[PDB]
C-alpha cells in the first residue's frame, strides 16, 4: 500500500472539499485582524490552506487524521458563530456535503 497514490487521493479529496466552500470562507486561516477574540475559545484553528500544508508535510498518513482536520474546520465554525448566522449554516452545509465527499474518498482508499 503505497504512499504516493494515497497522497494523490488526499490532494484530490481536499480539492473536492474546497469546491464545496464556494465562498472560500474555509480556505484560509480565520483572519485574526477581523476576529481578534477568535483564539479565546478556538484552541486549534484549522482551514483548507493549513490542511494542504499538513498534507505536503506528510502529516496525514491515514485517512482518519485527514478527516479529523476537516471536522475541525466544521466544528470550529459551529462553535464560534451563533446559530442564526450565515457562517453557522455554511458549516452545517459543509458538514453534509463534505461528509459525502469523504465517504466516497474513503471507499476509494480501501480499493488501494
Ligand atoms: C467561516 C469560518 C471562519 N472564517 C471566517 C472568515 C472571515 C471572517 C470575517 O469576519 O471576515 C469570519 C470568519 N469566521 C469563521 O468562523
Amino acid at each position: 500500500m503505497q504512499l504516493t497514490p494515497f497522497l494523490i487521493l488526499l490532494r484530490k479529496t481536499l480539492e473536492q472539499l474546497q469546491e464545496k466552500d464556494t465562498g472560500n470562507i474555509f480556505s484560509e486561516p480565520v483572519p485574526l485582524s477581523e476576529v481578534p477574540d477568535y483564539l479565546d475559545h478556538i484552541k486549534k484553528p484549522m482551514d483548507f490552506f493549513t490542511m494542504k500544508q499538513n498534507l505536503e508535510a506528510y502529516r496525514y498518513l491515514n485517512f482518519d487524521d485527514f478527516e479529523e482536520d476537516f471536522n475541525l474546520i466544521v466544528s470550529n465554525c459551529l462553535k464560534y458563530n451563533a446559530k442564526d448566522t450565515i457562517f453557522y449554516r455554511a458549516a452545517v452545509r459543509l458538514r453534509e456535503q463534505g461528509g459525502a465527499v469523504l465517504r466516497q474518498a474513503r471507499r476509494q482508499a480501501e480499493k488501494m
